[PDB]
RNA sequence: GGAAAUUAGGUGCGCUUGGCGUUUUAGUACUCUGGAAACAGAAUCUACUAAAACAAGGCAAAAUGCCGUGUU
DNA sequence: CTACCCAAGCCAAGCGCACCTAATTTCC
DNA sequence: TTGGGTAG
C-alpha cells in the first residue's frame, strides 16, 4: 500500500519503520545492527604499520654501519664485543684509543638511538611533565659542559641505570660526540673521509614527510610532484583541472580584482569602479603597500572613506584588502622589472614555492627555471614562509575571467554563470538505486560514514521489496561516537543525582513529600533565583511547594513556531503573567500594556541571571531576548531549522543525496529530517516505558514513532506550513496558541499499534574478513613443573599502585604461584611481612611506600639490595598458543604468544556427533589477489578433532552469523575453546548481559555452548539486512577467500 | 542553499621520527657454597647494561629497500 | 557441563593535503 | 568484549 518510512540511525544501529500513508498501521518494522566503525581500529592499522616501519629501518641503520665496519675490516665475524660496556667505550673514545672492537660496538651503540631532530629547537620551562619538549630542555642545560655519553655514564654510575625517560636526547647531540669521537679515533685506524661522511649520514639521516616510503610501497610515490598531485583538489568550475597553488600572483591579483568589483562607491560618477581606477589601485596602493588600507584606495581614487562601502571586513571592524603575497615577497629581496613585472615568472615561483617542502630542492627547481633570476636571489627566495595550501579554483579558471574582472564590475560568480559555468555535480540518472560510493566524499567521521552505507543499503532493500514510500523521515544520533555518547550519559546521570539530593533535601528541611512531584518546576526556580521572570516578584518555595497550580511553566518561544519542548524553552511564572502573555515573547507581551514591567527591566534582570556560574542557559537566554517578529514567515523558517528539523553537515549531505536521486530519476519521493529533542518530547509525551530495556528494538520502536510524526505532519493543514519547510519545497494555516499545539501533538491513544507490534525483526551484519588482528602482542616465558606441565609465567606490575590487590589476593590464596617463593625465599619472607601489616588497605605495598617513601627492595645482609619494580609467577598451564622459541636461541624454556584469533568455525556431523573445526586466523594466508585457507593446516585441525571421511561438512559460521543449537536461535561470537569444543554466542533481540539483568540474574553474562555427543541438531541461518530469515545449504567447506 | 576570498577552530587520510614496553641470552650485582684473599662453583629469584626477536609470516637483494591488525 | 577465573602494548613530536564549523563582503 | 583456562 502506501506507506511512510521512518528511520533512526545510529551509531551501531539502523531502525526502520513502516507504517501506512492514511490507515496509519504499522506495516513492519526492524532493526539493522553492525559494529561501530570508530577511529581507533584504522588507527590501530596505521599505527602498527609505522611501528614496523621504525623498526625495520633502525635495524637497517644498525646493519650498514656494521656493513660499512666489516668494509673498513674493523669488524669481522670472528671478532667477539660481548664484555665491552659501551657507556665505558663511548666516553674513553671521547679522549683516548679503543680497540677495533671496543671502537665499533660504541658506534654501533650511537645507531641504535639516535634521538630527536624537530624537539630540539623550542626550549620548554619544566612544568614537570614527563614531556619530550620538556625533558630535552632539561639535558641541554646538563649537556653544557659535558657530551651524551659522559652524562649516561655518570647516571649509570651515580643512579644505576641509563635507561628511561630521561634518556631523550637531540640528534646533534650524538652526532656532536659521535664527531668528536671520530676526530680521536682518527688516529688510530685507517679511515678516510668518506667513513666519518658516512657514518655521520647514516647516524643523523631519517626520510621526510614528504620523501615517504621507499620504492615498493604502496602507500609511497615516485617524486614530490606526484605527492603533492595526489593531495590537491581540483578545481570547481574545471574538474580535470588542478587547483592554482593559493598564492600564485594572478591568484591573489584574481582576489584583489573581486575586492575591488565588489566595491560601491557614492559619487557623481559610477558606483563601480571604471578599469584604469582599478589599474590605478593595483599599482599604486596593491602594489605599493603590503596590506592595503580603505584609506589608500581611498585617496587613490579622490573620495572619502566613507563614500566607499562593500569591502570585506575584519572582527575588529577594520577593512581586510587582499595581500599580494608573491609580489611583495619578491619585491622584498628583487625590485627589478624583469622579475616583478613577469606574471608568468611570479606564478612558478608561487609554486614552487608551495610543492616542494625545503629550501635547497626549492633552490634545484628554481633553478631549472632558466629564469633572469640571480642566483643569490634564488637563494634568498627559497627561505620565504607561508607557501602552503590551495586556491580553491585552477589558474585555468582564474586565468579565463581574469580580463572579465580588470573591464567589467562583475565577480568571480556573476562572469562564471554568465560563462554558463556550473560547479561541478554527480549525476545518478545511469544508477539503478541509490549509490553508497558517494558516502565518503561527503563525510567526516569513520562512524558516520558506516551508519550511512548502511541505512542507504536499508532504503535500498526495503523499496526493492516494498516499493517507493511518499514520505521518507530520518533522525540522526547527537553523538558522533558511543564515546562521546557515554559522556552524555555521565553528564545525564550526574544531573540526576544532583536533582535528586536537592529533592531530598527540601523534603528534609521542610517536610513536604510533594516535592517529589515538582520536580521541573522546583529546577527552574532555583535556576531562577526564585524569582518569576516576567513580574520579577518573588516566588516562596513554600507557597511553590503548597500551591504549585498558581505558578505555571510558561514556554518562552510559542511552541506553535519555536517546536520546543526543551528545559531551555521553559520559565517558572505566575500563572497571571503566563494568561496575560499568550502567544507571544517575552519582548512581545513586555512592550504591551498588559505587562507589569518594561522590557528593560527584564533585560536587565536576564543578562546579569545569563552571567556567572549556575547562570540561565545561554540558549534560554537567546530565547528570552528574542526581539524579532514571531509572525515573519523568515524567522519561522529559522525555528525550524534549529529546532524542528536537523541542519547538521552530515545530515545536510545524506538529505540531499536521497534529494538529487529522487528528483533525477524523476521520483515522487519526499524526504525530511526531524531533530531527536522534538521525537523524545513525542515518546516522552505518548507515554512509552520511561526504561528502555526491551533490547534492540527500541531501535524500531523509534523509527515507528519518527513515521509517525511524518503522519501528523502531513495530516493536518496547520501543519502544512511547517511540513512544507521540512520537505525543503518552495513556496496561511497554522497553529494559533499553546493549547492547539498539544492537541496535535500529545496523542498517546492514538499510537497504542506502535506499542501493541510484535513482529520486528533483526538483522546483525556478519564479519567474513580475512587478516584481522592474528594473535595477542604480550610475550610469554615458560617454566616446566615436577608433574612435567609447562606453565604460563606472568608479570606483576605496578605494586605499588593504590588500587593495585593482584598481589594481596594472590599471596593469600596461592603464594606457591610467585617463582620468588621457591628461589630467594629470604626476600619472600621480607614482602609477606609488608603484606600482613597492611592487609586491611588494598595494596600494602602502596601504603608502605606511601608511609615510608621506599619500595620493598631484594633481601641483603648489608641492606644494598635492588628494588624489586615487578614479580613473576606461575599462570595457568600452557595449551592454545604460538610457540616463537626458535626466535630466541639457546633459551632454556619455551617463549610463546597467547590468544589464537579465530576466523570461524566449520561444522561436522561425524557419525551421528557433531565436531567443527576451528579455522584460525593464523591459518588464512594471503596470496597477490585473495586470501586462502592452509589445507596442511585445515587436515591437521580435522585430525586433532578426531573428523572422520565419513563425516560431512554442515556448516561455516563467521562472528554475527546465525546458529541454531537444540532448537535455539543465537548469533555466533567466534570459538571460546577450540579444545574443549566450546563456541560463545549471544542472543539476537537484545544483549545478553541486558536479559540477565532484566530477570535479575546473576550469572556470568556469557552465552557458552558446547559441541559435543550431547548436541542434538545444528542449523545455519541467515537473514537479509531487513531482518528477514531464511535457512542454508552448501557442500563444501570454502577455502579460498577474495581480497 | 550555492560561488570566491580573510581569520580562528575542528575532523580525517597519509607520511616521518622519538623514548618506553614484553622476551631470550650474556655479563654484573644480589642470594648460596668454599676460601685468608684472589677466585671458582651453584642458583636464574630480583635488578641494571648490552646484543637480538616482537602481530604468524611474505618479498627483496648494498637499498634514506618493501608488505602484513582499516574500509568495502 | 555450570559457574567461575584471568588478562589483553604505550605515550610524546613533526608534516602534507582533503573536508567541516563560526564570523565578514559581494552575487546567484 | 573476548580467547581460554579452572574448580567442581
Ligand atoms: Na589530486
Ligand atoms: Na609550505
Ligand atoms: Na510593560
Ligand atoms: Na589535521
Amino acid at each position: 500500500r502506501n506507506y511512510i518510512l521512518g528511520l533512526d540511525i545510529g551509531i551501531t544501529s539502523v531502525g526502520y519503520g513502516i507504517i501506512d500513508y492514511e490507515t496509519r498501521d504499522v506495516i513492519d518494522a526492524g532493526v539493522r545492527l553492525f559494529k561501530e566503525a570508530n577511529v581507533e581500529n584504522n588507527e590501530g592499522r596505521r599505527s602498527k604499520r609505522g611501528a614496523r616501519r621504525l623498526k625495520r629501518r633502525r635495524r637497517h641503520r644498525i646493519q650498514r654501519v656494521k656493513k660499512l665496519l666489516f668494509d673498513y675490516n674493523l669488524l669481522t665475524d670472528h671478532s667477539e664485543l660481548s664484555g665491552i660496556n659501551p657507556y665505558e667505550a663511548r666516553v674513553k673514545g671521547l679522549s683516548q684509543k679503543l680497540s677495533e672492537e671496543e671502537f665499533s660496538a660504541a658506534l654501533l651503540h650511537l645507531a641504535k638511538r639516535r634521538g630527536v631532530h624537530n624537539v630540539n629547537e623550542v626550549e620548554e620551562d619544566t612544568g614537570n611533565e614527563l614531556s619530550t619538549k620538556e625533558q630535552i630542555s632539561r639535558n641541554s642545560k646538563a649537556l653544557e659542559e659535558k657530551y651524551v655519553a659522559e652524562l649516561q655514564l655518570e647516571r649509570l654510575k651515580k643512579d644505576g641505570e641509563v635507561r628511561g625517560s630521561i634518556n631523550r636526547f637531540k640528534t646533534s647531540d650524538y652526532v656532536k660526540e659521535a664527531k668528536q669521537l671520530l676526530k680521536v679515533q682518527k688516529a688510530y685506524h685507517q679511515l678516510d673521509q668518506s667513513f666519518i661522511d658516512t657514518y655521520i649520514d647514516l647516524l643523523e639521516t631519517r626520510r621526510t614527510y614528504y620523501e615517504g616510503p621507499g620504492e615498493g610501497s604502496p602507500f609511497g610515490w615516485k617524486d614530490i610532484k606526484e605527492w603533492y598531485e595526489m593531495l590537491m583538489g581540483h578545481c570547481t568550475y574545471f574538474p580535470e583541472e588542478l587547483r592554482s597553488v593559493k598564492y600564485a600572483y594572478n591568484a591573489d591579483l584574481y582576489n584583489a580584482l573581486n575586492d575591488l568589483n565588489n566595491l560601491v562607491i557614492t559619487r557623481d560618477e559610477n558606483e563601480k569602479l571604471e578599469y584604469y581606477e582599478k589599474f590605478q589601485i593595483i599599482e599604486n596602493v596593491f602594489k605599493q603597500k603590503k596590506k592595503p588600507t580603505l584609506k589608500q584606495i581611498a585617496k587613490e581614487i579622490l573620495v572619502n572613506e566613507e563614500d566607499i562601502k562593500g569591502y570585506r571586513v575584519t572582527s575588529t571592524g577594520k577593512p581586510e584588502f587582499t595581500n599580494l603575497k608573491v609580489y611583495h615577497d619578491i619585491k622584498d629581496i628583487t625590485a627589478r622589472k624583469e622579475i616583478i613585472e613577469n606574471a608568468e615568472l611570479l606564478d612558478q615561483i608561487a609554486k614552487i614555492l608551495t610543492i616542494y617542502q625545503s629550501s635547497e630542492d626549492i633552490q634545484e627547481e628554481l633553478t631549472n627555471l632558466n629564469s633572469e633570476l640571480t642566483q643569490e636571489e634564488i637563494e634568498q627566495i627559497s627561505n620565504l614562509k607561508g607557501y602552503t595550501g590551495t586556491h580553491n579554483l585552477s589558474l585555468k579558471a582564474i586565468n579565463l575571467i581574469l580580463d572579465e574582472l580588470w573591464h567589467t564590475n562583475d565577480n568571480q560568480i556573476a562572469i562564471f554563470n554568465r560563462l554558463k559555468l556550473v560547479p561541478k555535480k554527480v549525476d545518478l540518472s545511469q544508477q539503478k538505486e541509490i549509490p553508497t560510493t558517494l558516502v565518503d566524499d561527503f563525510i567526516l567521521s569513520p562512524v558516520v560514514k558506516r551508519s550511512f552505507i548502511q541505512s542507504i543499503k536499508v532504503i535500498n532493500a526495503i523499496i526493492k521489496k516494498y516499493g517507493l514510500p511518499n514520505d521518507i523521515i530520518i533522525e540522526l544520533a547527537r553523538e558522533k561516537n558511543s564515546k562521546d555518547a557515554q559522556k552524555m550519559i555521565n553528564e545525564m546521570q550526574k544531573r540526576n543525582r544532583q536533582t535528586n539530593e536537592r529533592i531530598e533535601e527540601i523534603i528534609r528541611t521542610t517536610g513536604k513529600e510533594n516535592a517529589k512531584y515538582l520536580i521541573e518546576k522546583i529546577k527552574l526556580h532555583d535556576m531562577q533565583e526564585g524569582k518569576c521572570l516576567y513580574s520579577l516578584e518573588a516566588i516562596p518555595l513554600e507557597d511553590l511547594l503548597n500551591n504549585p497550580f498558581n505558578y505555571e511553566v510558561d514556554h518562552i518561544i510559542p511552541r506553535s513556531v519555536s517546536f520546543d519542548n526543551s528545559f531551555n524553552n521553559k520559565v517558572l511564572v505566575k500563572q497571571e503573567e503566563a494568561s496575560k502573555k499568550g502567544n507571544r515573547t517575552p519582548f512581545q507581551y513586555l512592550s504591551s500594556s498588559d505587562s507589569k514591567i518594561s522590557y528593560e527591566t527584564f533585560k536587565k534582570h536576564i543578562l546579569n541571571l545569563a552571567k556567572g556560574k549556575g547562570r540561565i542557559s545561554k540558549t534560554k537566554k537567546e530565547y528570552l531576548l528574542e526581539e524579532r517578529d514571531i509572525n515573519r514567515f523568515s524567522v519561522q523558517k529559522d525555528f525550524i531549522n534549529r529546532n524542528l528539523v536537523d541542519t547538521r553537515y552530515a545530515t545536510r549531505g545524506l538529505m540531499n543525496l536521497l534529494r538529487s536521486y529522487f528528483r533525477v530519476n524523476n521520483l515522487d519521493v519526499k524526504v525530511k529530517s526531524i531533530n531527536g529533542g522534538f521525537t523524545s518530547f513525542l515518546r516522552r509525551k505518548w507515554k512509552f516505558k520511561k526504561e528502555r530495556n526491551k533490547g534492540y528494538k527500541h531501535h524500531a520502536e523509534d523509527a515507528l514513532i519518527i513515521a509517525n510524526a511524518d503522519f501528523i505532519f502531513k495530516e493536518w493543514k496547520k501543519l502544512d506550513k511547517a511540513k512544507k519547510v521540512m520537505e525543503n519545497q518552495m513556496f496561511m494555516p497554522e497553529i494559533e496558541t499553546e493549547q492547539e499545539y498539544k492537541e496535535i501533538f500529545i496523542t498517546p491513544h492514538q499510537i497504542k499499534h506502535i506499542k501493541d507490534f510484535k513482529d520486528y525483526k533483526y538483522s546483525h551484519r556478519v564479519d567474513k574478513k580475512p587478516n584481522r588482528e592474528l594473535i595477542n602482542d604480550t610475550l610469554y616465558s615458560t617454566r616446566k613443573d615436577d608433574k612435567g606441565n609447562t606453565l604460563i609465567v606472568n608479570n606483576l606490575n605496578g605494586l605499588y599502585d593504590k588500587d593495585n590487590d593482584k598481589l594481596k589476593k594472590l599471596i593469600n590464596k596461592s603464594p606457591e604461584k610467585l617463582l620468588m617463593y621457591h628461589h630467594d625465599p629470604q626476600t619472600y619472607q621480607k614482602l609477606k611481612l609488608i603484606m600482613e601489616q597492611y592487609g586491611d588497605e588494598k595494596n600494602p605495598l602502596y601504603k608502605y611506600y606511601e608511609e615510608t617513601g621506599n619500595y620493598l627492595t631484594k633481601y641483603s645482609k648489608k641492606d644494598n639490595g635492588p628494588v624489586i619494580k615487578k614479580i613473576k609467577y606461575y599462570g595457568n598451564k600452557l595449551n592454545a598458543h604460538l610457540d616463537i622459541t626458535d626466535d630466541y636461541p639457546n633459551s632454556r624454556n619455551k617463549v610463546v604468544k597467547l590468544s589464537l584469533k579465530p576466523y570461524r568455525f566449520d561444522v561436522y556431523l561425524d557419525n551421528g556427533v557433531y565436531k567443527f573445526v576451528t579455522v584460525k586466523n593464523l591459518d588464512v594466508i594471503k596470496k597477490e589477489n585473495y586470501y586462502e585457507v592452509n589445507s596442511k593446516a585445515y587436515e591437521e585441525a580435522k585430525k586433532l578433532k578426531k573428523i572422520s571421511n565419513q563425516a560431512e561438512f554442515i556448516a561455516s559460521f563467521y562472528n554475527n552469523d546465525l546458529i541454531k543449537i537444540n532448537g535455539e536461535l543465537y548469533r555466533v561470537i567466534g570459538v571460546n575453546n577450540d579444545l574443549l569444543n566450546r563456541i560463545e554466542v549471544n542472543m539476537i533481540d537484545i544483549t545478553y548481559r541486558e536479559y540477565l539483568e532484566n530477570m535479575n540474574d546473576k550469572r556470568p553474562p556469557r552465552i557458552i555452548k558446547t559441541i559435543a555427543s550431547k548436541t542434538q541438531s545444528i542449523k545455519k541461518y541467515s537473514t537479509d539486512i531487513l531482518g528477514n530469515l531464511y535457512e542454508v545449504k552448501s557442500k563444501k567447506h570454502p577455502q579460498i577467500i577474495k581480497k
